[PDB]
Protein backbone atom coordinates (compact mmCIF):
# COMPACT_ATOMS: atom_id res chain seq x y z
CA UNK A 1 0.00 0.00 0.00
CA UNK A 2 2.55 2.60 1.11
CA UNK A 3 4.92 2.13 -1.80
CA UNK A 4 1.82 2.29 -3.97
CA UNK A 5 1.04 5.64 -2.33
CA UNK A 6 4.64 6.87 -2.55
CA UNK A 7 4.76 5.79 -6.19
CA UNK A 8 1.33 7.39 -6.28
CA UNK A 9 2.94 10.67 -5.27
CA UNK A 10 5.78 10.28 -7.76
CA UNK A 11 3.22 9.85 -10.53
CA UNK A 12 1.37 13.00 -9.42
CA UNK A 13 4.64 14.94 -9.41
CA UNK A 14 5.45 13.87 -12.97
CA UNK A 15 1.90 14.79 -14.07
CA UNK A 16 2.58 18.23 -12.55
CA UNK A 17 5.69 18.76 -14.68
CA UNK A 18 8.36 17.58 -12.25
CA UNK A 19 11.02 14.99 -12.82
CA UNK A 20 10.94 13.10 -9.53
CA UNK A 21 12.64 10.16 -7.87
CA UNK A 22 12.24 8.11 -4.73
CA UNK A 23 15.37 7.96 -2.60
CA UNK A 24 16.91 4.55 -1.97
CA UNK A 25 17.60 3.62 1.64
CA UNK A 26 16.15 6.92 2.84
CA UNK A 27 16.02 5.36 6.31
CA UNK A 28 19.27 3.50 6.87
CA UNK A 29 21.38 6.18 5.18
CA UNK A 30 24.40 7.85 6.86
CA UNK A 31 23.63 11.14 5.11
CA UNK A 32 20.71 13.51 5.49
CA UNK A 33 18.09 12.55 2.94
CA UNK A 34 14.46 13.04 2.08
CA UNK A 35 12.05 10.44 0.74
CA UNK A 36 11.54 12.05 -2.66
CA UNK A 37 13.50 14.59 -4.68
CA UNK A 38 11.86 16.51 -7.52
CA UNK A 39 12.74 19.28 -9.94
CA UNK A 40 11.45 21.06 -13.01
CA UNK A 41 14.42 23.33 -13.78
CA UNK A 42 13.05 26.20 -11.68
CA UNK A 43 11.60 24.65 -8.53
CA UNK A 44 13.46 21.92 -6.63
CA UNK A 45 11.84 19.93 -3.83
CA UNK A 46 13.12 17.74 -1.00
CA UNK A 47 10.08 15.91 0.34
CA UNK A 48 9.43 13.86 3.46
CA UNK A 49 6.45 11.63 2.74
CA UNK A 50 3.84 10.76 5.37
CA UNK A 51 0.55 8.89 5.32
CA UNK A 52 -1.87 9.02 8.28
CA UNK A 53 -5.34 7.55 8.80
CA UNK A 54 -6.31 10.74 10.62
CA UNK A 55 -4.79 13.94 11.92
CA UNK A 56 -2.58 14.96 13.53
CA UNK A 57 0.78 14.22 11.99
CA UNK A 58 3.75 14.27 14.39
CA UNK A 59 7.35 14.34 13.12
CA UNK A 60 10.51 14.26 15.18
CA UNK A 61 12.86 17.21 15.46
CA UNK A 62 15.60 15.04 13.98
CA UNK A 63 13.62 14.10 10.90
CA UNK A 64 12.80 17.72 10.16
CA UNK A 65 16.36 18.94 10.86
CA UNK A 66 17.78 16.29 8.53
CA UNK A 67 15.32 17.32 5.80
CA UNK A 68 16.28 21.00 6.12
CA UNK A 69 20.00 20.19 6.10
CA UNK A 70 19.61 18.13 2.94
CA UNK A 71 17.52 20.81 1.25
CA UNK A 72 20.03 23.54 2.09
CA UNK A 73 22.93 21.46 0.76
CA UNK A 74 21.11 20.34 -2.38
CA UNK A 75 19.45 23.62 -3.36
CA UNK A 76 15.83 22.62 -2.77
CA UNK A 77 12.80 23.63 -0.77
CA UNK A 78 11.99 21.40 2.20
CA UNK A 79 8.44 20.04 2.26
CA UNK A 80 6.34 17.50 4.08
CA UNK A 81 3.81 15.75 1.86
CA UNK A 82 0.91 14.33 3.87
CA UNK A 83 -1.84 12.00 2.67
CA UNK A 84 -5.09 11.29 4.53
CA UNK A 85 -7.43 8.49 3.37
CA UNK A 86 -9.92 10.56 1.36
CA UNK A 87 -7.62 13.45 0.46
CA UNK A 88 -5.23 14.25 -2.32
CA UNK A 89 -1.63 14.77 -1.33
CA UNK A 90 -1.11 18.04 0.53
CA UNK A 91 2.24 19.85 0.78
CA UNK A 92 3.60 21.77 3.75
CA UNK A 93 6.74 23.85 3.62
CA UNK A 94 8.70 23.24 6.79
CA UNK A 95 7.94 26.73 8.10
CA UNK A 96 4.25 25.81 8.17
CA UNK A 97 4.85 23.01 10.68
CA UNK A 98 3.95 23.70 14.29
CA UNK A 99 6.49 23.24 17.02
CA UNK A 100 5.79 21.37 20.20
CA UNK A 101 8.46 21.39 22.89
CA UNK A 102 10.17 18.42 21.25
CA UNK A 103 8.49 17.55 17.93
CA UNK A 104 6.75 19.13 14.94
CA UNK A 105 3.06 18.67 14.18
CA UNK A 106 0.35 19.23 11.57
CA UNK A 107 -3.10 19.32 13.15
CA UNK A 108 -6.54 20.45 11.97
CA UNK A 109 -5.74 24.11 12.34
CA UNK A 110 -2.80 23.86 9.92
CA UNK A 111 -3.84 21.11 7.54
CA UNK A 112 -6.25 23.39 5.59
CA UNK A 113 -3.35 25.73 4.83
CA UNK A 114 -1.48 22.98 2.96
CA UNK A 115 -0.77 23.32 -0.72
CA UNK A 116 -1.76 21.35 -3.76
CA UNK A 117 1.09 20.32 -6.03
CA UNK A 118 0.20 22.93 -8.67
CA UNK A 119 0.46 25.60 -5.98
CA UNK A 120 3.89 24.27 -5.02
CA UNK A 121 5.05 24.65 -8.64
CA UNK A 122 3.40 28.06 -8.99
CA UNK A 123 5.32 29.67 -6.11
CA UNK A 124 8.23 30.33 -8.44
CA UNK A 125 6.09 32.76 -10.45
CA UNK A 126 4.73 34.17 -7.19
CA UNK B 1 25.09 -5.87 -5.17
CA UNK B 2 28.49 -4.58 -6.27
CA UNK B 3 26.35 -2.19 -8.27
CA UNK B 4 25.15 -0.76 -4.97
CA UNK B 5 28.73 -0.84 -3.62
CA UNK B 6 30.00 1.47 -6.33
CA UNK B 7 26.93 3.69 -6.13
CA UNK B 8 27.54 4.11 -2.40
CA UNK B 9 31.23 4.89 -3.00
CA UNK B 10 30.24 7.63 -5.45
CA UNK B 11 27.64 9.05 -3.06
CA UNK B 12 30.40 9.44 -0.46
CA UNK B 13 32.70 11.17 -2.96
CA UNK B 14 29.88 13.52 -4.02
CA UNK B 15 29.13 14.59 -0.46
CA UNK B 16 32.87 15.15 0.11
CA UNK B 17 32.87 17.38 -2.98
CA UNK B 18 30.09 19.58 -1.61
CA UNK B 19 27.09 17.95 -3.28
CA UNK B 20 24.09 16.64 -1.42
CA UNK B 21 23.42 13.41 -3.25
CA UNK B 22 20.99 10.49 -3.22
CA UNK B 23 20.72 7.09 -4.79
CA UNK B 24 17.56 6.50 -6.82
CA UNK B 25 15.17 3.70 -5.87
CA UNK B 26 13.82 1.56 -8.70
CA UNK B 27 9.52 7.68 -15.77
CA UNK B 28 13.16 7.92 -16.83
CA UNK B 29 15.47 7.74 -13.78
CA UNK B 30 19.24 7.94 -13.27
CA UNK B 31 21.15 6.05 -10.58
CA UNK B 32 22.21 9.12 -8.56
CA UNK B 33 20.90 12.69 -8.34
CA UNK B 34 23.01 15.41 -6.71
CA UNK B 35 23.01 19.15 -6.17
CA UNK B 36 25.10 21.85 -4.52
CA UNK B 37 22.65 24.75 -4.72
CA UNK B 38 23.74 25.92 -8.16
CA UNK B 39 24.68 22.79 -10.10
CA UNK B 40 22.44 19.72 -10.34
CA UNK B 41 23.64 16.34 -11.58
CA UNK B 42 21.82 13.30 -12.96
CA UNK B 43 24.24 10.40 -13.06
CA UNK B 44 24.24 6.92 -14.57
CA UNK B 45 26.73 4.89 -12.57
CA UNK B 46 28.96 2.19 -14.07
CA UNK B 47 31.89 0.07 -12.98
CA UNK B 48 33.99 -1.92 -15.44
CA UNK B 49 37.09 -4.03 -14.84
CA UNK B 50 38.30 -2.97 -18.29
CA UNK B 51 37.25 -0.66 -21.08
CA UNK B 52 35.17 -0.27 -23.06
CA UNK B 53 31.92 0.68 -21.45
CA UNK B 54 28.90 0.05 -23.67
CA UNK B 55 25.55 1.66 -22.91
CA UNK B 56 22.21 1.11 -24.58
CA UNK B 57 20.56 3.90 -26.53
CA UNK B 58 17.59 3.58 -24.19
CA UNK B 59 19.65 4.09 -21.04
CA UNK B 60 21.30 7.21 -22.46
CA UNK B 61 17.99 8.56 -23.76
CA UNK B 62 16.35 8.11 -20.36
CA UNK B 63 19.26 9.88 -18.64
CA UNK B 64 19.00 12.81 -21.05
CA UNK B 65 15.22 13.02 -20.71
CA UNK B 66 15.40 13.01 -16.92
CA UNK B 67 18.17 15.58 -16.84
CA UNK B 68 16.24 17.89 -19.22
CA UNK B 69 13.09 17.72 -17.14
CA UNK B 70 14.85 18.06 -13.78
CA UNK B 71 17.20 20.85 -14.86
CA UNK B 72 20.39 18.86 -14.30
CA UNK B 73 23.64 18.09 -16.15
CA UNK B 74 23.64 14.50 -17.42
CA UNK B 75 26.73 12.41 -16.78
CA UNK B 76 27.85 8.84 -17.02
CA UNK B 77 30.19 8.11 -14.11
CA UNK B 78 32.63 5.27 -14.73
CA UNK B 79 34.91 3.58 -12.20
CA UNK B 80 37.82 1.39 -13.26
CA UNK B 81 39.93 -0.45 -10.72
CA UNK B 82 42.82 1.65 -9.37
CA UNK B 83 41.50 4.77 -11.11
CA UNK B 84 39.56 7.72 -9.77
CA UNK B 85 35.94 8.13 -10.81
CA UNK B 86 35.58 9.78 -14.19
CA UNK B 87 32.57 11.73 -15.39
CA UNK B 88 31.40 11.84 -18.99
CA UNK B 89 28.84 14.33 -20.24
CA UNK B 90 26.51 12.52 -22.65
CA UNK B 91 27.95 14.69 -25.42
CA UNK B 92 31.35 13.04 -24.89
CA UNK B 93 30.01 9.52 -25.45
CA UNK B 94 30.88 7.87 -28.72
CA UNK B 95 27.85 6.83 -30.73
CA UNK B 96 27.94 3.45 -32.45
CA UNK B 97 25.43 1.64 -34.61
CA UNK B 98 22.67 1.56 -32.01
CA UNK B 99 24.63 2.06 -28.78
CA UNK B 100 27.01 4.42 -27.00
CA UNK B 101 30.47 3.60 -25.75
CA UNK B 102 33.47 4.87 -23.83
CA UNK B 103 36.67 3.30 -25.12
CA UNK B 104 40.36 4.09 -24.56
CA UNK B 105 40.08 7.11 -26.90
CA UNK B 106 37.26 8.77 -24.93
CA UNK B 107 38.20 7.71 -21.41
CA UNK B 108 41.05 10.25 -20.94
CA UNK B 109 38.68 13.09 -21.84
CA UNK B 110 36.51 12.37 -18.81
CA UNK B 111 36.26 14.84 -15.94
CA UNK B 112 37.38 14.18 -12.40
CA UNK B 113 35.12 15.06 -9.51
CA UNK B 114 36.83 18.38 -8.69
CA UNK B 115 36.22 19.51 -12.30
CA UNK B 116 32.54 18.51 -12.12
CA UNK B 117 32.18 20.48 -8.91
CA UNK B 118 34.19 23.43 -10.29
CA UNK B 119 36.40 23.34 -7.18
CA UNK B 120 40.05 22.96 -6.22
CA UNK B 121 41.68 19.62 -5.44
CA UNK B 122 44.25 18.85 -2.72
N1 LIG C 1 5.92 23.23 -15.29
N1 LIG D 1 23.26 0.56 -20.79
Amino acid sequence: KGTRFERDLLVELWKAGFAAIRVAGAGVSPFPCPDIVAGNGRTYLAIEVKMRKELPLYLSADEVEQLVTFARGFGAEAYVALKLPRAAWRFFPVQMLERTEKNFKIDESVYPLGLEIAEVAGKFFQ
